[PDB]
């Protein structure tokens, strides 16, 4: 009933006081849409002080994130201003993948076929949009488990991006032209992890540590413990630093891994 310590508009999304979960500007509270009947996730985020042009802009992203629509993705229902903005998204109440491998150090083959396929699926539907969606912030910590089956849901796409469609550039500026690799780059990591039960590069200290071991061609110690060859292989094609050289998610789908 109306608990809500928080209002809807057209009165469909109810806040109530239960803090499902905490972070840097994301404070998600529990709440309820009285139309499909589905617990929510009741988002609100701290106050951007964005001009006419950018309060605007966030409008037509809003409306354009509920056309994605995909069993591999959280879905998104609406936002709206508040006094801040909050955002409104399907709740996952089995936890994320990250906490999910933090019990337990050997993930089943059929498992780990099936969940990261379902990724895999996740990123190429947010690719093969139109505009084409890079997630750019893919982890254990952003994928959800979901559903009596078990599935998975990629989410928090706040740190996204639409696929952008000068000569004496920097390098720093060849690097800044990136594109949907830097998905299949976390999704190697990611699938090391769900094999491995370990965060990749813990032995580095900080991200300086990080770049100068990949660009060296220093994989994390926990890739050397894959005990899967096959796996061991696909992860190797994906963490790969030229973009250009690593594998293709069609190409993933199209693996004798995950076509078993
Ligand atoms: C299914 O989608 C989900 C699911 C779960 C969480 C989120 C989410 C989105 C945000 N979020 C971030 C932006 C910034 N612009 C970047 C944006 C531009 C359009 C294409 C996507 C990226 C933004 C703009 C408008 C908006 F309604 C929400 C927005 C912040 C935090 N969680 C989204
Ligand atoms: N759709 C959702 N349903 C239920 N819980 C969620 C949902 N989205 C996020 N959460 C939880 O809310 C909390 C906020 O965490 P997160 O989304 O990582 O933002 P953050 O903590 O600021 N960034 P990070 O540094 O990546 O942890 C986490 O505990 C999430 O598990
Ligand atoms: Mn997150
Ligand atoms: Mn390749």
């Amino acid at each position: 009933e109306t608990k809500a310590v928080g209002m809807s508009n057209d009165g469909r999304f109810l806040k109530f006081d239960i803090e499902i979960g905490r972070g840097s500007f994301k404070t998600v509270y529990k709440g309820l849409d009285t139309e499909t009947t589905v617990e929510v996730a009741w988002c609100e985020l701290q106050d951007r002080k964005l001009t006419k042009s950018e309060r605007q802009r966030f409008k037509e992203e809003a409306e354009m994130l509920k056309g994605l629509q995909h069993p591999n993705i959280v879905r998104f229902y609406d936002s709206w201003e508040s006094t801040c903005i909050v955002l409104v998204t399907e709740l996952m109440t089995s936890g994320t993948l990250k906490t999910y491998l933090k019990r337990f150090k050997v993930m089943k083959i059929k498992v780990l076929r099936s969940w990261c396929r379902q990724i895999l699926k996740g990123l190429q539907f947010l690719h093969t949009r139109t505009p084409p969606i890079i997630h750019r912030d893919l982890k254990c910590d952003n994928i959800f488990i979901t559903g009596p089956t078990g599935s998975v849901k990629i989410g928090d796409l706040g740190l996204a991006t639409l696929k952008r469609a000068p000569e004496f550039m920097a390098p720093e500026m060849y690097a800044a032209a990136y594109d949907e690799s830097v998905d299949v780059y976390a999704f190697g990591m990611c699938m090391l992890e769900m094999a491995t039960s370990e965060y990749p590069y813990s032995e580095c200290q900080n991200a300086a540590q990080i770049y100068r071991r990949v660009t060296s061609g220093v994989k994390p110690a926990s890739f050397d413990k894959v005990a899967i060859p096959e796996v061991k292989e696909i992860i190797e094609g994906c963490i790969r630093q030229n973009k250009d050289e690593r594998y293709s998610i069609k190409d993933l789908l199209n693996h004798a891994f995950f076509q078993e």
